[PDB]
């Protein structure tokens, strides 16, 4: 009748996960009640003390740990295999894994068992997939409008604009006025990383390409980087950066977006930051100094390995699969992943269909297509086929919208046949690659930061190099190449 699930949710979203109309309705559906531990910031870091503690729920629900956390917590039995619970109580998610069966070799890891349930998602194929690029640059139309400035082609030509901004004063001649070029530095869709393309070759967030030679590359060493990291000191140097660029978070980025106070900034979809309009549109993909034009591939894609892992204290088994299973159900796969129908007390992303048994996605009608699905949605283990469009559900209209963007825009420049598989290395090799990474991943951006705010990278670049050799670079690659010839090879 009842499990304790931990879970993870947004801040905007209700501190008991059972006021979500979504849940209310699975209560009933399920007759089972949830008791959520319920994390709404720093997700990760209390799971782990619950987990050190000993203070285990039945299971983590939402929780997208990584592949070293998952073969650990196998390990130690902190979590059990699932394979067999799969395969004797869950027809929905069996049903799926026979639609597209490359998800099951996914789903498993080295030693052959299956440890969580995932999370998918088929928006768009190869480079084509919504995920190809994340932190789009987006440019204020309406300002190269006002000052008679034409579309940028080149890096040169950005470089000009976003001087004709702040000389230009297209919004007022208020000191914080225009800000010609605004990010969140790190990793994710507000970071300018996409731009480095331009000087070839560029980078992302594993800061990891596969070369049409099928050589990984580590890209955050290339001189091609050390160039994008030179334009970006020359942005910094003109007064063109956000004085709060390396400081502020997402909510300041909002409402500094809202004012439309940005001539280029970066964003996954210009809805969430800067609104609903026309002032504002895709910045086209820039050709560099020497002609370089180029689109990263990110190596993200449309599946999460582990969005819910059942722990070793859990008593009812047979109850908690049959739960997950109606998870993967379709119509509740669509709408624990983006919202639901019928509330009259908030805006709703779907309505239900009667008739075919089916949903429709509702026009936002200016509201940020993430505050009100952060507001609704469930999160956790489900999986939406690229079928299921036309039957069970429409098409997210702006999921359509962006996958045309991508295609207009970046597919033609995304020149790498390959991105890097989503493998699953054997534990060993996890935690070699976890220790390199706890010194190499905060290095490379404390760096980049350093370099954009005091001009020195031409001193230092050689040391650093060094650096990375001492901290496991050559090993970091040889095992990221060893796996990448495992899966072309196919085990
Ligand atoms: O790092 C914390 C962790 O991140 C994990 O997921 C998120 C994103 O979750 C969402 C994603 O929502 C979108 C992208 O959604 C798709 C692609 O999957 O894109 C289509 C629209 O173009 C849409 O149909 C597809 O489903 O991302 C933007 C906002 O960035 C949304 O407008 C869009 O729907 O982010 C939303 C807000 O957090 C959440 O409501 C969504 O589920 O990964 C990034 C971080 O890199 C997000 O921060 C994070 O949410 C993980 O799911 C987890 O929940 C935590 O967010
Ligand atoms: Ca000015
Ligand atoms: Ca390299």
């Amino acid at each position: 009748k009842t499990l304790k699930f931990m879970t993870a949710s947004s801040p905007l979203s209700p501190k008991d996960p059972n006021e979500k109309l979504i849940l209310q309705r699975l209560e009933k559906e399920t007759g089972v009640h949830i008791d959520w531990t319920n994390y709404q910031s720093d997700f990760a870091e209390k799971r782990n003390l619950d987990i050190s503690s000993g203070d285990l729920p039945d299971a983590i629900h939402n929780d997208g740990a990584s592949d070293v956390d998952l073969m650990n917590w196998a390990k130690k039995g902190v979590i059990i295999p699932v394979e067999d619970l799969i395969d004797k109580y869950m027809p929905n998610l069996k049903k799926i894994l026979d639609e597209k069966p490359e998800y099951k070799a996914l789903m498993t890891a080295p030693d052959g068992h299956i440890y969580s349930f995932p999370w998918i998602e088929e928006l768009g194929d190869g480079k084509e997939s919504i995920h190809s690029v994340n932190d789009m640059a987006w440019i204020n139309k309406d300002w190269l409008k006002k000052l008679g400035l034409e579309m940028p082609k080149t890096t040169d030509d950005l470089i000009k604009v976003l001087e004709a901004f702040k000389n230009g004063d297209p919004n007022g001649n208020g000191e914080a006025a225009a800000i010609p070029f605004s990010f969140i530095s790190g990793n994710g869709n507000e970071d300018f990383k996409f731009l480095f393309a331009a000087f070839g070759i560029g980078d992302n967030d594993d800061h990891l390409v596969v070369g049409n030679d099928g050589k990984v590359d580590f890209t955050a060493d290339n001189d091609n980087y050390k160039e994008g990291v030179k334009f970006i000191r020359q942005l910094q140097e003109k007064g063109l950066i956000d004085k709060e660029a390396f400081e502020h978070d997402w909510n300041s980025y909002i409402a500094k977006g809202h004012d439309q106070k940005f001539g280029v900034y970066f964003t996954w979809d210009k809805n969430n930051v800067t609104g609903s309009n026309e002032s504002y549109d895709v910045l086209p993909v820039l050709a560099g100094p020497s002609g370089q034009k180029h689109v990263a591939r990110t190596n993200g894609m449309g599946f999460a390995r582990d969005k819910m892992v059942i722990t070793s204290v859990n008593k009812n088994l047979e109850l908690t699969a049959k739960w997950i299973d109606a998870q993967y159900a379709p119509l509740q796969s669509v709408q624990n992943n983006w919202g639901t129908y019928g509330d009259d007390k908030q805006q709703n992303i779907f309505e239900l269909d009667q008739a075919s048994n089916s949903l429709k996605h509702l026009p936002l009608n200016g509201t940020a297509p993430a505050e009100l699905r952060q507001k609704t949605e469930v999160g956790g283990p489900l999986a939406i086929l690229d079928s299921y469009y036309g039957k069970v559900t429409t098409m997210p209209d702006d999921a359509k919208w962006r996958l045309d963007l991508i295609k207009e825009y970046y597919v033609p420049y995304m020149s790498n046949v390959n991105n890097y598989p989503r493998v699953f290395m054997t534990q060993e090799d996890l935690d070699k690659i976890a220790h390199i990474e706890a010194d190499m991943n905060d290095y490379i951006y404390r760096k980049r930061a350093e370099w954009i705010v005091n001009g020195n990278i031409d001193t230092e670049w050689d040391d650093y190099k060094k650096e990375l050799e001492k901290y496991g670079l050559s090993d970091y690659l040889a095992i990221k190449q060893k796996y990448y010839d495992q899966y072309q090879a196919n085990k």
